[PDB]
């Protein structure tokens, strides 16, 4: 049973909240299933269950769909965080080695993780029960789903509170943080900018682009404080690059979760692993539609081996392998990368367009383009000063840059809200068909929980 007598007890509990958060995103490949596969750019080789996700046929009778649709793993994070906040303060009184500052740091992390879990689950299910206190395992509070706006307002306030105590970096050489400091914790612990990144995204998801722009700006302007940088194509895709836990560029994972679920389970095949075919892949037709310029470093120049590019291998075969993420110990070690500077920079561009400041958006778009072999663009010459044309292009840049990082589906929804170029998709948004069904196991056990109308 968890105790709170010593610094080792609080350390273990804190690491447990991180572990639970990783598990929520990684279980059944949730992050990629919900973020990349759903109406995504991946062709499915053979699995009808994966094909149902891709088609948004989330009521089909597949066990995968039922498992992903059960939100328990998110409430596991929320409850563990709530318990930590209730019980950890006592440790300061019990163990002289656990300082008030150590408590403030730990509380801020678990508070931010809880808020992240809420945001993440709101994007998936929409309305979810807003639980703000701990409860016993095997029970769940008897309450309805709470309006998504109310849940996000709670998440925003919690993140702003956490930011007051979250540092940029943890510990010093003279005052270690749980035995390590500075660079040792970069890309491992939730930092002040990690919290700002969640705020920026909550705001963008709500259409509050004024706030999204301010928060994205703050992140970009303070990136050096957490040692976050723009990543080269080689460092993004290397076996020891951004997706590797102990990468030299690890600080560039503004928010992520490391392993001591992986996209590679779905994407890799021979020769990278001994599996004959990939479960999902980007087809040649898709590649040539999405990547329009042969100078694009993501899908252009060879990456050493014959028939390769930086994102894709086996270009001589009918089902090329999406090899961007390839942290191979099969057994994989790839980190979940929720966000990084390129994401936040493109978010800022999106926000600036939303605010009718398209000329300013172009400079941010160009930052990403010019680090990927693409020429600079200009608003008049390349977009005819058309705000919607520029918005569409910012989303194509995200489509390219963040491929396989759990963004595409959410990006399609934010894009649709701005572009309004597909009435069928606008109806899917208004009708709730952009969310997952609630698991019938949850509804049976908790009578106040109502199914999403779209999936009844």
């Amino acid at each position: 049973t968890q105790q709170w007598k010593t610094l080792e007890d609080t350390r273990s509990a804190l690491m447990g909240v991180y572990g639970l958060t990783r598990a929520a995103l990684a279980d059944n490949n949730t992050h990629w299933i919900c973020g990349d596969l759903r109406k995504g750019d991946f062709t499915v080789y053979k699995r009808s269950d994966l094909q149902a996700v891709s088609d948004n046929e989330l009521n089909k009778p597949y066990d995968l769909l039922k498992k992903v649709s059960n939100w328990r793993r998110f409430y596991a994070v929320i409850n563990a965080a709530s318990v930590f906040m209730e019980k950890a303060p006592r440790t300061v009184e019990l163990d002289r080695s656990y300082s008030e500052q150590n408590l403030k740091y730990d509380i801020a992390q678990v508070r931010a993780l809880r808020a992240f879990a809420y945001f993440y689950m709101v994007r998936i299910w929409g309305d979810v029960p807003l639980v703000t206190y701990s409860y016993d395992n095997g029970t769940f509070p008897s309450m309805p789903r709470t309006d998504a706006q109310t849940v996000l307002s709670y998440a925003k306030a919690e993140l702003l509170t956490a930011i007051e105590d979250l540092p940029y970096q943890y510990g010093t050489q003279t005052n270690l943080y749980y035995g390590s400091y500075g660079a040792q914790w970069q890309g491992k612990l939730f930092n002040k900018l990690s919290a700002y990144s969640v705020l920026a995204h909550i705001c963008a998801w709500q259409g509050n682009y004024a706030e999204a722009e301010t928060y994205s700006a703050f992140i970009i302007d303070h990136a050096s404080e957490i040692n976050a940088k723009y990543t080269s194509i080689a460092d993004l895709t290397s076996e020891t690059g951004l997706f590797y836990s102990n990468a030299s560029v690890k600080g560039s994972r503004i928010l992520g979760f490391n392993f001591a679920g992986h996209l590679e389970q779905l994407t890799l095949a021979y020769p990278l692993v001994q599996k004959s075919y990939p479960e999902i892949y980007i087809s040649k037709d898709s590649l040539f539609s999405i990547f329009t310029n042969f100078d694009d470093l993501r899908f252009g120049i060879i990456d050493t081996i014959k028939y390769s590019s930086y994102y894709v291998q086996n270009l001589n075969e009918e089902t090329p392998v999406f090899s961007k993420i390839k942290i191979i110990q099969g057994v994989f070690g790839s980190s979940i990368v929720f966000t990084r500077l390129e994401d936040i920079t493109l978010l800022r561009a999106e926000a600036l367009c939303a605010l009718n400041r398209s000329t300013e958006a172009v400079s941010y778009l160009n930052m990403i383009r010019t680090n990927r072999g693409l020429r600079e663009v200009s608003f008049k010459k390349d977009f005819g000063n058309n705000r919607e044309s520029l918005i569409a292009e910012i989303f194509e840049e995200r489509r390219r840059e963040l491929m396989g990082e759990g963004w595409r589906w959410y990006d399609l929804v934010r894009r649709q809200k701005l572009m309004k170029d597909n009435e069928a998709f606008l109806r899917l948004i208004s009708s709730g068909g952009i969310y997952w069904p609630v698991s019938e196991d949850i509804i049976t056990a908790n009578s106040q929980i109502e199914q999403n109308e779209f999936w009844k």
